[PDB]
């Protein structure tokens, strides 16, 4: 489902948001967008060093959202464009999904996200 | 409260996060990092096109997180920094901070955060 235009804004340097529940309103953290790994099945990978918190949240409510963008693609009304995903997430500490990001020496897990729709919103 | 590293990252183009707590979770959107306008007294003023669900989240839950980075700044341990703002939002349609951003035409509302930490992550 996740369209051409949001791999033409992995192809430039950017920051990731990625949005979790907390226990007192939300949590917020980052990776870049040159360390997403994007897989078959609508899967975004993501290396995990710190993330306790967020793991922690995922583990109450798998339900995230990530943003990304990047002023170098164009967007529907000039340039510059960027996405809202929502998906579920998991974190994975063996197996393929983790092997996708064993590149990351201070990796301690994949947090891999299943993309349940993805929103051109500029 | 804004560490000199933060307006760093300012002079730098980048895609901004805000997060808010929603009804079923939380809602994340963005903005432009060169459209921040920074205030004395802690102030980080955005302008609004949208932001129709962010502001009724704002009106029930004022506390937002904010984050940004940028490649080109110098982090702890290597090239590429990066920030989380907590901070309190609100919305203004008319005076002072409104007319911080007023520029943008197509903006309909000013999102106020006044900041209440400031955390280099990276
Ligand atoms: C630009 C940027 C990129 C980051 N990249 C990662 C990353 O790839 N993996 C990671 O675990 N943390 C990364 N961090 C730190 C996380 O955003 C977060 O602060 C840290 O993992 C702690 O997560 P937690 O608050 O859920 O415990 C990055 C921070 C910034 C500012
Ligand atoms: C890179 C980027 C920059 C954006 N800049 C703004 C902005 O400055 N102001 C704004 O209202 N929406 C901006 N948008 C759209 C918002 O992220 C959001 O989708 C829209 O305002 C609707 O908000 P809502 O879901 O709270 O109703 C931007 C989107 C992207 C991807
Ligand atoms: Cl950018």
């Amino acid at each position: 489902m996740l369209p051409g235009t949001f791999f033409e804004v992995l192809k430039n340097e950017g920051v990731v948001a990625i949005a979790t529940q907390g226990e007192d309103g939300p949590h917020l953290v980052n990776t870049w967008q040159s360390y997403l790994k994007v897989l078959d099945g609508n899967r975004i990978v993501v290396p995990v060093g710190g993330m306790h918190k967020t793991e922690a949240n995922v583990a109450r409510d798998e339900r995230v959202l990530m943003t990304l963008g990047s002023r170098k693609v164009a967007g529907r009304n000039g340039p510059g464009t960027g996405f809202l995903i929502r998906g579920s997430a998991a974190f994975r500490t063996d197996g393929p999904e983790f092997e996708a990001i064993a590149r990351f020496k201070w990796a301690r897990a994949a947090l891999v996200i299943t993309v349940v729709s993805a929103e051109q919103t500029l």
